[PDB]
């Protein structure tokens, strides 16, 4: 049906969203202030398993989230990646190794996340140090396209069903501000959008790390979005 927003998830939960074949998107909220948000992550099915593509912003939603997986797919998580280090990405990491997931994320993502005090995967993922590096993993593709929304922002790519997951170095359409540039690069978010842009040019649907889908216009949207600054 539709995308689901924080004006339809009941409070506490999480929801997923089926976008193509094999491939789930999940949905938590997180209210603060007046104001309710939302978070998007991606589940993508490989053989018998899940591999799951960030937590759901935090313990109670993370838990909320493997019960939701087991109603409706009833298959298990066996490996985790989170893109960035903040919470939406690494919160609830702790309730995925007590559910005997094995975590992932980049070198720099956990030096960022210890840094922070927040949750750190378990497992580095290798060969990605640089812009442009690129490793298999599974169903997917992990892509570390240069410094946007945080220094080590990854972007994750289905290529079976040219899903790409851009998680929050690509805005939603109805956003037109760049919103917490706290742990942002203004300066290389172009060039890191141009490199994502590059790499999969065949992407039928583009997930922000936050709000609705919606196809590569999403990508030059984000960087219209930059240069408003
Ligand atoms: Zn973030
Ligand atoms: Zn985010």
């Amino acid at each position: 049906g539709e995308y689901p927003t924080v004006d339809d998830i009941p409070v506490g939960e999480v929801r997923l969203y089926k976008i193509g074949d094999g491939v789930w998107s999940h949905i938590a909220t997180q209210k603060l202030g007046d104001t309710v948000y939302s978070s998007n992550g991606l589940i993508v099915r490989d053989a018998d398993e899940l591999l799951l593509i960030d937590t759901a912003w935090g313990a109670k939603n993370t838990v909320a989230l493997l019960a939701e997986i087991e109603k409706q797919i009833g298959l298990p998580v066996t490996r985790s990646i989170s893109t960035h280090f903040h919470d939406d990405r690494v919160g609830g990491v702790d309730v995925l190794r007590a559910a005997g997931v094995a975590t992932y994320t980049s070198p720099l993502t956990r030096q960022l996340a210890e840094a922070a005090g927040n949750e750190v995967p378990a497992h580095s993922l290798k060969a990605l140090s640089s812009s442009g590096d690129v490793v298999r993993f599974g169903p997917v593709e992990v892509f570390y396209p240069g410094a946007a929304h945080s220094g080590d922002n990854l972007v994750v790519y289905v290529p079976a069903v040219r899903v790409l997951f851009g998680g929050c170095a690509v805005h939603e359409a109805s956003r037109e501000s760049a919103g917490n540039v706290a742990d942002a690069n203004l300066a290389e978010w172009p060039a890191t959008i141009k490199r994502i842009q590059q790499r999969y040019p065949e992407a039928e649907v583009v997930i922000p790390g936050h709000g609705l889908p919606g196809g590569l216009e999403l990508l030059q949207h984000t960087t219209n979005v930059v240069k408003t600054k």
